[PDB]
């Protein structure tokens, strides 16, 4: 998927918002100047700032705020792009989030929703055994299971976490053992929901993000 | 503001239904007419459509399924576009705002209990009216999200500002919400003085249940 000269351009100055170039409260150079230095024409400028604004990134006035008041879940790919110093542990911070967020969704489905939720589940069943299938699944039942709550806010939360979630999940899944601790994970959540054992479900939940991120710790080493 | 105002205008036609989804945009001179702009204006509008996962781009602008791409950052248009639910989308959303700050308030009275309680400290510094303790519940709840050394929570405590802050100017009007309010704060320090980490959990429920049986009276 090529990224556009508007799309490189407000890359390019976020990253260096980000990275502190230009901290809160600054401005960000003219247009002529701006436009000058990134080797681009003034209409693809503001067409990247267009982007920024909406990233929340800057304000025209182009003052630049604090990103980590403005950004939702919007900036994560580019976190982890940049492995920003501030977050070490974004990979590890955001499984911990899923986990523990999940936890709340899943029980919540269970009571909500319970035919949905399998509904959700089942689709483990004919899943490709391999590596992008099933970071593809996993996301659409975690996803799914957060719709099921009958709380769509949960579901906006994983839709802003699909980026880097799938991008660690198709990693994690080329581990043959990576697929089948899911697979008995998604079964074991399809049985709680079936007998209504709903205050199971967060031992499970928790039981899991250990068990996989016990494999995931190993596996994330032989990564950049 | 223009490529703003046109992003919003396509956003909450896509959301309504106007373009559905997997349909692709009118041409970038006919949809400028019809918004009466300027292309170089919806262009902006489009990189801004783009960016937020609405849109989709040798082929056309592709709408996407809105409920697949959008983040916490259409609430704000969710509750605009649909009056009959916004009571339910409000619900929704401090029950989030209960639930997940369950998981961070003890996770940092655990791990910074220092920095909680500096975050806590500054409910001691508010006027008593509404606007003012709107954005000091919500920089509250940022800050415990951000003291929990996670800081995706805070992200998504980001996310929510617009409209859970939206609430918070209506509902902290009433004097009685003010003064659960503080009591939850000042009850959330002690609980952090005194290590009770494994009673966050029916304090944070209880002042969400308490605090929307006022906000339900008042609506």
């Amino acid at each position: 998927d090529r990224q556009r000269v508007d799309e490189r351009i407000a890359t390019t100055i976020a990253d260096a918002i980000l990275d502190g170039v230009f901290p809160p409260g600054s401005t960000l150079p003219p247009e002529r100047d701006l436009a000058e230095r990134l080797g681009v024409n003034r209409t693809s400028l503001r067409q990247g700032l267009a982007r920024l604004q909406q990233m929340g990134l800057i304000e025209v006035r182009s003052k630049v705020n604090n990103f980590w008041e403005t950004s939702g879940l919007n900036i994560l790919e580019t976190l982890a792009r940049l492995d920003h110093e501030s977050v070490p542990q974004l990979i590890d911070n955001l499984l911990s989030v899923r986990t523990n967020i999940s936890t709340i969704f899943i029980r919540t489905a269970f009571r909500q929703h319970p035919d949905k939720a399998q509904e959700v589940l089942a689709t483990a069943n004919e899943v490709a055994d391999h590596a992008d299938a099933f970071a593809e699944l996993d996301y659409n039942i975690f996803r799914g299971l957060a719709f099921a709550s009958g709380n769509p806010i949960y579901g906006l939360i994983l839709n802003g976490m699909k980026g880097l979630y799938t991008r660690i999940g198709r990693h994690y899944f080329a581990n043959p053992e990576a697929r089948s601790l899911a697979l008995g994970f998604y079964h074991k959540l399809s049985a709680l929901c079936s007998e209504g054992a709903h205050d199971q479900v967060y031992e499970t939940v928790r039981r899991y993000g250990h068990e996989s991120g016990e494999i995931w710790h190993r596996m994330q080493k032989n990564l950049p």
